């Protein structure tokens, strides 16, 4: 898991009085996956050795 | 912080040999935090009380 579950909830629960699902946790964690693994593809395709902000295209 | 940052670079130095830049992290976790709010949006329109995968408009 890629998302810190309790401050997901929490951030939902208080912003919308929201509970929140488990699939819910499983699709944001899968999200930031697919964000890192996209994000070393731009930085490596640009020659560096560091994954940036510029590289998560969001 | 709403990523597991230790988790998060672990995932790209293991499949990008990357380094991960603190900007990285900070994206990722707004990134995370308007997908829940926009989750929140989507439930409450659909008259639900529980934020759902389909919410999470990926």
């Amino acid at each position: 898991v890629l998302v810190v579950t309790s401050k997901v909830k929490k951030l939902i629960k208080e912003k919308g009085q929201m509970n929140t699902s488990a699939e819910t946790i499983d699709v944001l964690s899968k999200a930031i996956e697919q964000l890192c693994l996209k994000g070393v593809e731009s930085a490596k395709a640009d020659g560096r050795k560091t994954v940036m902000a510029r590289d998560i295209v969001i």
